[PDB]
């Protein structure tokens, strides 16, 4: 069994408590 917590998908750039597209697009 696991457990996985996140707002955005895989693919993404978290840094600065905030989520935003780099890596993704």
């Amino acid at each position: 069994f696991g457990v996985r917590v996140g707002t955005c998908p895989s693919g993404y750039v978290r840094r600065g408590t905030f989520c935003f597209p780099d890596d993704d697009y």
